C-alpha cells in the first residue's frame, strides 16, 4: 500500500544524437517562447486590468457680441452655456428669438410647404408636433400671401424657421474649455488627474507640440478632424472629446498620460426629418400686465461629450501563471514534428517511390532505426489469434479470423516479418489432402477443433523440417530439454509421465520460439501437425488424449 | 558539448492494436475537439472584446392640453421636459402649483396627520425638511378645522399634498421620443450608429415589426414590461430604455445592430417615507411690486435612463493561441483513460473476484500484457537492499532491512517473482543451525557481518542445490567460466591467483543470474553458504580472507 | 488501413520504488492543486463576470437659514440645489450675487491686480474672459481710490470677488442625501437596489453601525476621508460617492451589497489660476421698466458624484473549463523536477568530486541505475560512423568523420563503453606499419577505400586475437556457423558457393557481435584485417573481389 504510494514512474526515452533532430528542436523552442514573451509583454498578459472611474469638470471661458432698432449683445458663460459641467457641455452658437408668447389661437408657421390651401385640409383636436399645437380645423392667413392652420399654441410661432446663416454666435470657435479629469482604479487603489503639478497654464491643446494640454480651443477641436465649425454653428451638432487612459500602475513601468483625440458623434448628413444638428427650445416665463407671458429661444450649438475611457494594469501573479500554464502545452511542437517526421520516414512508402523519384530524402531513411527503437508494436491477445511459419517462407502469418471448419493451412492472414533472433545469444556453440510434406497426420480433436491443427510445415511440397538436424537437436533432444527443465527446477525428478508432459510441453516451446522467435508470436503459435506428432511420439502420453493449443487468456 | 546541444529525446512507446481502444481513444478526441470549438465559436473565445463608449441624443416629441376661472394650457417641450437631452430626459405627467412665494412666517401644511394639536408641541430653532422651514416654537391655525406649527419659509405653503389623480398630463403616454446613439469601440477603431441611411421615419418601435426604429411611444414602452402608464404619472417613477449591442467587427461575420430592452428602475413597492415616485421642485423667480417672489412648481413625471452596454468582438492571434494552448492539454484525456484501464485490470485482484463475479470482463485480462509491455518496475539500489532463492520455492524473495545480528535465512521479505529465462537463449544446447541442507558452514565475516552470508541453499529440509548437475556444469565447470572471461577478455593470461579470483566471481555472477535471472536482482543477490563456499573450494585464494558481498552503489 | 485507426500509443514507463521520488512527487502535485484551487476560488476564476447598469436617484433634504436692511432667506431644494438628481447633485455652500445687470459699458472689477493705471494699457476690442467684456481701450475710475478698463458687458460687474469668507451656507453639513442606486447584470440577468424591504428609515450611514443605510450626511461624508466642509464650502469642490458591487450571484454563494465609500475629486491644492473649487454663474432674466435686465448669482458648492461600480460573477463551465486546462500543464512538475535530478546525478562528474567533497550526496549515485533503465542512447546511422575495438583496451571507439586517405587505426573518434554482454545467455556452455600484431595484410580494396580496411586488432605491439581460442570457436568454427544459418534456414543447402559467402557474413557478424556486443555498433562495427583476412581464408570467395564493409541505411 505505502509502497503503492511511493512510486515515481518515469517515460523510457531515446536519446537520439542527430543534429539536424536537435537543431529543430531547439529552434522550434526558441520560436514558442519568443513568441509567448512577446504575447505576454506586448499585450501585458501578465497584469490584471481594471476599467476607469472618471470624473469630468469643465470650464468655458469666451465672451461673444452678437449685433442684431440696433440691439447690441454681450454673451457670457452665463448666457450661452448651461449649468453642465461634467461629461457633456453645450456651447450656443445660433438662437432663434419669440419675445411675448401667449397660449391662444394663431396661425401655424407656413415653412416646408406647410402652407394651407383649403379650410378641410385642417382638421379639429389634432395633435401637430411639427406645430406643437391642436389644430382647430379651420384654415387661416398667415400672411397676404399664404395662409395656415389654426393652432391653439403659444403664439406668435415661429416652428420652421431655418436657424440664421451664417451663425450669430460664430465667435464660438475662439472660445476655450478647461477639463479636469479625475480618474481612478479602486481595484489597484490608484488615482490620478490631467493636470500635475509643473504643468503650464498658458497653453492651448495641440497634437505634437502641448499634447497635455486640458485646455481646447473648440475651432481647434474641429479643425483637427476636418470639421467646419462655421457650418456645424448654424444647426448645431455633438462632438466628442475622447481621453484615453492607456495607464501602467506597476512601478518600473509606470506611465498613466492620458490620449485626447475627438469625433463627431452627430451624423453629417442626417435625413431633414429626423431633426439634424443640436438644438433645444427653453423658456423664460414672466407676468405682463396681469397674464402668464413666455419667451421662447431655440437655440443650435454643438454639445461637447467628453469621453473617457482606459484601463489599468497592474502586475498579478494569477495571471501570469495562467498565461504560463495555458502556453506550456506549446512547447511540445518540437516533439509533435519531429516523431511525426519520424513516423512518417518510417513507412515504407518512401523508398519505394519518394527516394528513387526524389533523391534529396535518401539520408531521411535512418527513421526507420528510430522507429524500431522507438516503437514496440503489440497484438491484443484473443481467442483467434494464432500464427503460423512455413519453412518455404521467409515470414510468420498471423490468423486473427474464427476456422469454420477449413484447414487453417488453407486459412489466409496477413504477412509479419519474423523478429530478428539473438546473434549475441546465438552465436554461441494416404496423407492428408492439407499436407504438402507427407509427414502430418490428421487431428485426434473434437471435429469442430480439428481445423486448428490441420496445419503443414511448408506450403509447397518439399522436404518436413523434421529432417533437418536442428529439429533433433532443439525439439526431440531429452538431454537438453531436460537441461532446459533443470535450468528452471534445479531438483526436478525425471521420472513418470510428468516429466515426459513437462518435455513435450518444452519441445513445443522451443520449436515455437525457434520458428517465431519473440515470445508474443511464440505463445500463440501453432505448431504442425508433422512436428506436433514427432513430438508427441517421442514423448507421448499414457492413458489420455492430447488437449493441444490453450490460450494464454 | 555540442554533441549535448545536438540530441532530441523521443519517448518509447507500445504500439497496441486494440480495436477497443483504438476506437475510445478517437471518440475522446473528438469529443475534446467538439467541444474545444463550440466553446471557441459560442462564446467567440478566438476575439478580442472592447466595451463601447456611447453617445445619446434625445428628441421627445408631443404636446397636451390641460384644462384646470378655468385655465386651457398648452405643455410644449420647452414646458414638460428639461434640456436634458443625452442618457437620460424627464417627461412630466402631473404637477402641483404654489404662485406667489414669499420668505415669511406661515402655517406649515397640514398633511400626514402632522396637524398641531398644542402649542409646546412645536419647537423653535426646529430645521423641518418635511415642511422646508424653521418652526418658531408656537402653534397656529393652518385652518378652522386644524392647525399646525408655525414656520419661516417660502408662503403659502404647499408640501405634503398628494399629487392629483388622475394624472394632468396623461397624455405623455402619446409622446414619442427619437433616440440616437452614436457607440465607438476606440481599441478596434469602430464606429457605428443606431440610425443607418434607407430607415423609414415614419415608424414606431415594436418588438417584432420595428424592432430597429429608433422612435419609441412612452405607452409602448411601459407596455411592454407590463407597467400602467397612468397609475406611474400620479407620481412618477424612473424607466430605463436599455441599448444593448452584441457587435462582431469581423468582416465574414459582421453585425453590430442594437437590441431595445425596458426596465423599470424605480421601486413600485417604496415605502412612504423614502420618497417614492420621481419628482423635483422647480421654482421662477420674479419681483412683484418691490419684493423678490417665488413661483414653486412640484413636477411628477417619468425620469427615462438611456443605458448603452455591450462589447464589440475582433479577431485578435494572442486570444486564440491563449485558448488553444489552454485546451490542448484536454487531448491527453485518451491516454490518461486507456492507461488508467491498463493499470486497473492488470491488477491481481480482478481475476480472483471480479472476474468469477462478473464473467463479461473476462476478456479484459488482456492488460496484464499491455502492462507488462508499458511498465518495467524497479527497485531503489540500497544497502540493505538483499534478493534470496529457495529452490523449493518458486519464487525470489527480497530483503530491505537491515540484519540485527539475526540469520537472514530467518529474516522475513517480501515475494518477488522470478524474471522469465530467455528461452531463445536457453533453448541452445555440526552442521549449522539455520542450514537445512548439510552443505552450508559458518561464516568467516566479522561477527557484525556474519549474518549476510548465514543463508541456506533452500528453506525446508532437502537436498542441496550443490548436488544438481547444473551447478557443476554452469557455476564449477572451469571451461564455461574460462570460456566466459576470454569472451570478456580474449587474451587473458589463465595463470596466476587473478585467474582464480577471475573464476569465483564468475562463479558467483553464473549462479545469480542463473537463479536470479534479472541482473537487477543478480547484483543484489545473496549467495548461499553451499553454494558459495564450493565455489570457493573450486577456486580458493591465497594468503587472504574473502570480504563477500560488495554494494553495486 | 482500420488496422492503423485501431492503434492505440502508450509510453513505456519505469515503476521505481523510491521512497524519496514518490513523497516528492506527491508533495508537488498537492502543492499545484492547492494553489490552483486558491487561484480558483479566491479569484473566483469558475465564474463570467459582467459589469453593471447602474440607475442613481437622489433626493436631497435640508433647509438654512441666512442673514445678509438686513436680510433674511430660506433655502430650500428649490433654491441651493438643481435639477440634477442622477449620477451627480449639486448642494450650494455659498454665494455671490449681483441684482440689476444691463448690457452696457462699466468699469471691470479690480481685483488680483487688475487696477488700471494708464488709459494706453487697455485695449480696445479685447476679449476679456476674466472680465467678461470687451475693454474699449480706455481706462476709467472703478473707484476713487483704483481705477479700471471699461468693458462692455453686464454692468455692475463683480468678477473676482472673492467667495464670502465663512462661507454662507454651512449648515448644507447637516442636509442628508438619500441615494437609490438601481443595478442590473443584463447577462446573467439579475437585477437589485441598495433600499431592500425591511431596512429602518431613521438611519444615517457609518462605516460600521450603519454600512448599509443609503441616507448620508454630507459633513459625515466629509469627516469620514479628512475633509474641513467648512474650508471647502467657501470655494467649492467634487465630492465623490463610489458604490461598489461585488455581487456573487451563485445560489450558494449569493451575496449582492454595495460598499460605499468617499472620495474628493477636485485637487486641493488647484493653482489659483485654474479656476479651483466648484462654482457655476447662472442668471435670471427679467424686465423692467422696458429694458431687459439680469441677476447674477455666482453659486459655490459641492458636486457629489455618485460613482456606481462593480461586477456580477456566476458560474459558467467554459470558464472552468479553460482555467483546468490552463492548469493541468502544471502537474507535470514533479516529472519534469525527478527527471531533471535522475539526469544530473547520473552525470559522472558527481561522483568525481561532488560526493568526495560532499559526503551527504553519497545515496544519490543509485540515479545512475535509473537513468540507465529509462535512456537507450542511440547515434545517428550515417555513412560515416564507424566502431573499432581493439584487443588491449577495455572499450569500443566510434568515428564518425570521413578517412581522408589515412589509415583508420590512427584516426582518433571518441570512447564509448562497451555494451554488458547478456550473462544470462553467455552463461551455457613485410607486414603492414599500421598493423601491431603480425597478421594483417593489405586491402584490396579500390585506393579510394583502402583506409576504412586499414584497422589492426590492437593498437599496442602484441599477440593476434586470431590466436585466441575463441576465435576459432565462434568465428571460424563450419560447425557452429552452420548451425546458426540453418536457425535462420532450416532447410538450407549446405554446398555451393553461397554458402561460404553466407557462411563468411556470419563469421564477420559473430566478430561484431563478439567485440561489439549491441547490435547497433555491430552494425556499423570494421572487422580488422587480420581477422577479416582470416575469416575468408577460411571462407573464401571465387572468381570475385570482395566488396567490404556497406552502409547498412
Ligand atoms: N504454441 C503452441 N502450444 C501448444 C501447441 N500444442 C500444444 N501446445 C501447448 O502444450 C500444452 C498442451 O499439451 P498437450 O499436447 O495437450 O499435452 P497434455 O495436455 O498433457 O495432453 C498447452 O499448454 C499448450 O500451450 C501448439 O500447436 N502451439
Ligand atoms: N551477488 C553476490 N555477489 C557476491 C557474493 N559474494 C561475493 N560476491 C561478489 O564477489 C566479489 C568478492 O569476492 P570474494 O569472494 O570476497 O573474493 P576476494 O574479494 O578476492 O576475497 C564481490 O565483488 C561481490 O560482488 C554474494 O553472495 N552475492
Ligand atoms: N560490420 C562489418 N561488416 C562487414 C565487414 N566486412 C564485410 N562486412 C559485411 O560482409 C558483406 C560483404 O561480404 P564480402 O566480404 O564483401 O563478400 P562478397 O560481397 O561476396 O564479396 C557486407 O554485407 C558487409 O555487411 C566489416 O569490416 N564490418
Ligand atoms: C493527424 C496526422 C497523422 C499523420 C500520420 C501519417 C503516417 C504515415 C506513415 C508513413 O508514410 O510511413
Ligand atoms: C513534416 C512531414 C513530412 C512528411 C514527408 C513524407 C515523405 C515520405 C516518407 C515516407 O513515408
Ligand atoms: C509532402 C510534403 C513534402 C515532403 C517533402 C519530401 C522530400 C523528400 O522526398
Ligand atoms: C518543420 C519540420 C519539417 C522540416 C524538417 C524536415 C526534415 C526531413 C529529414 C528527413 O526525414
Ligand atoms: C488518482 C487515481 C489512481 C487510481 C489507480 C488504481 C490502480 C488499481 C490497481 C489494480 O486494481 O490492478
Ligand atoms: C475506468 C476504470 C474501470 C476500472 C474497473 C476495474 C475492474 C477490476 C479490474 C482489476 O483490478
Ligand atoms: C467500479 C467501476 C465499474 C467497473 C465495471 C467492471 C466490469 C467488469 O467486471
Ligand atoms: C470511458 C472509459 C471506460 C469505458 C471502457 C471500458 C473498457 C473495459 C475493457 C476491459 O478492461
Ligand atoms: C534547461 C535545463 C537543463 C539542465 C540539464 C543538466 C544535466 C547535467 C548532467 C550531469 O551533470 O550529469
Ligand atoms: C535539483 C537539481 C540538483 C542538482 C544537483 C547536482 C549535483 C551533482 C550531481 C552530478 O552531476
Ligand atoms: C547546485 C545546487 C545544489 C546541489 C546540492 C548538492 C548536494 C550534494 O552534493
Ligand atoms: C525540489 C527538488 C529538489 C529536492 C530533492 C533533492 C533530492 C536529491 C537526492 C539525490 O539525488
Ligand atoms: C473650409 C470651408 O469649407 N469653410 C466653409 C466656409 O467657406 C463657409 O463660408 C461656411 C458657411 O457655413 O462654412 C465653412
Ligand atoms: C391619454 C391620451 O390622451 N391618450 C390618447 C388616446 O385617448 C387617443 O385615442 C389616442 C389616439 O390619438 O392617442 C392617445
Ligand atoms: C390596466 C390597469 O390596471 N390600468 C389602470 C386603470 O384601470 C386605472 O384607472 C389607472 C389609475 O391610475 O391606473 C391604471
Ligand atoms: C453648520 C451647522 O449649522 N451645524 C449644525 C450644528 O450647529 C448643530 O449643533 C447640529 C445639531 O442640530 O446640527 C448641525
Ligand atoms: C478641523 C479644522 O481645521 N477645521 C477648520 C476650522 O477650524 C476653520 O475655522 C474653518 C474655516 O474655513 O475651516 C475648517
Ligand atoms: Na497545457
Ligand atoms: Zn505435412
Ligand atoms: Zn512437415
Ligand atoms: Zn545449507
Ligand atoms: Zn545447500
Ligand atoms: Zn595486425
Ligand atoms: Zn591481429
Amino acid at each position: 500500500s505505502w509502497n503503492d504510494v511511493f512510486q515515481y514512474e518515469t517515460n523510457k526515452v531515446t536519446r537520439i544524437q542527430s543534429v539536424n533532430y536537435g537543431t529543430i528542436k531547439w529552434i522550434l523552442h526558441m520560436t514558442v517562447f519568443s513568441y509567448v514573451s512577446f504575447a505576454l509583454m506586448s499585450d501585458k498578459l501578465y497584469q490584471r486590468k481594471e476599467p476607469l472611474i472618471s470624473s469630468v469638470h469643465t470650464k468655458v471661458k469666451g465672451v461673444a457680441e452678437v449685433t442684431e432698432k440696433l440691439v447690441h449683445g454681450i454673451f457670457d458663460t452665463a448666457d450661452y452655456t448651461l449649468p453642465l459641467q461634467g461629461n457633456s457641455f453645450f456651447v450656443m452658437t445660433n438662437y432663434l428669438k419669440s419675445e411675448g408668447q401667449e397660449q391662444k389661437l394663431c396661425p401655424e408657421y407656413p415653412s416646408r410647404g406647410k402652407q394651407c390651401h383649403s379650410d378641410q385640409g385642417c382638421i379639429k383636436g389634432w395633435m401637430d408636433p411639427q406645430s406643437k399645437g391642436i389644430q382647430t380645423g379651420r384654415c387661416i392667413p398667415y400672411d397676404q400671401k399664404r395662409k395656415t392652420c389654426e393652432i391653439f399654441a403659444w403664439c406668435p410661432a415661429e416652428e420652421g424657421k431655418e436657424a440664421p446663416r451664417p451663425a450669430l454666435l460664430r465667435s464660438a470657435e475662439n472660445f476655450t474649455v478647461l477639463i479636469k479629469n479625475n480618474i481612478d482604479f479602486p481595484g489597484h487603489n490608484y488615482t490620478t488627474r490631467n493636470i500635475l503639478p509643473g504643468m503650464n497654464i498658458s497653453c492651448t491643446f495641440h497634437k505634437t507640440w502641448n499634447p497635455q494640454c486640458p485646455i481646447f480651443r473648440l475651432g481647434d477641436i474641429f479643425q483637427e478632424i476636418g470639421e467646419n465649425f462655421t457650418e456645424v454653428a448654424v444647426q448645431g451638432g455633438i462632438m466628442g472629446i475622447e481621453i484615453y487612459w492607456d495607464c501602467n500602475l506597476d512601478s518600473w513601468s509606470h506611465r498613466c498620460q492620458p490620449k485626447y483625440s475627438f469625433r463627431r458623434l452627430d451624423d453629417k448628413y442626417t435625413n431633414e426629418s429626423l431633426f439634424p444638428g443640436y438644438n433645444f427650445r427653453y423658456a423664460k416665463y414672466y407676468k405682463e400686465n396681469g397674464m402668464e407671458k413666455r419667451t421662447l429661444i431655440k437655440a443650435f450649438g454643438v454639445r461637447f461629450d467628453i469621453l473617457v475611457f482606459g484601463t489599468g494594469g497592474k502586475f498579478d501573479i494569477i495571471q501570469l501563471v495562467v498565461y504560463i500554464g495555458s502556453t506550456l502545452s506549446y512547447f511540445g511542437l518540437a516533439t509533435v514534428c519531429i516523431d511525426l517526421i519520424i513516423n512518417t520516414y518510417a513507412s515504407t512508402c518512401c523508398r519505394s517511390r519518394v527516394y528513387p523519384s526524389c533523391k534529396c530524402c535518401e539520408p531521411c531513411a535512418v527513421n526507420e532505426y528510430y522507429y524500431r527503437k522507438k516503437c514496440e508494436p503489440i497484438v491484443e491477445p484473443k481467442p483467434t489469434l494464432k500464427y503460423v511459419s512455413f519453412v518455404d517462407e521467409p515470414h510468420i502469418w498471423m490468423v486473427d479470423q474464427q476456422l469454420l471448419g477449413k484447414s487453417l493451412q488453407d486459412v489466409k492472414g496477413q504477412e509479419v516479418p519474423r523478429p530478428q533472433t539473438d546473434f549475441l545469444e546465438l552465436s554461441r556453440l494416404d496423407s492428408p489432402d492439407w499436407c504438402q510434406c507427407g509427414n502430418c497426420l490428421p487431428s485426434q480433436l473434437p471435429e469442430n477443433r480439428r481445423a486448428l491443427e490441420e496445419l503443414c510445415c511448408r506450403r509447397k511440397p518439399g522436404q518436413c523440417i523434421t529432417t533437418s538436424e536442428l529439429f533433433s537437436k532443439i525439439v526431440l533432444s531429452r538431454e537438453a530439454l531436460q537441461l532446459l527443465l533443470l535450468y528452471q527446477e534445479p531438483l526436478l525428478a525425471l521420472e513418470g509421465e510428468a516429466i515426459n508432459s513437462k518435455l513435450r510441453h518444452c519441445a513445443y516451446r522451443s520449436y515455437a520460439t525457434w520458428r517465431f522467435v519473440s515470445q508474443d508470436m511464440a505463445d500463440f503459435a501453432i505448431l504442425p501437425s508433422c512436428c506436433r506428432w514427432k513430438i508427441r511420439k517421442e514423448f507421448p502420453k499414457t492413458q489420455g488424449q492430447y488437449s493441444g493449443f490453450k490460450y494464454p487468456y
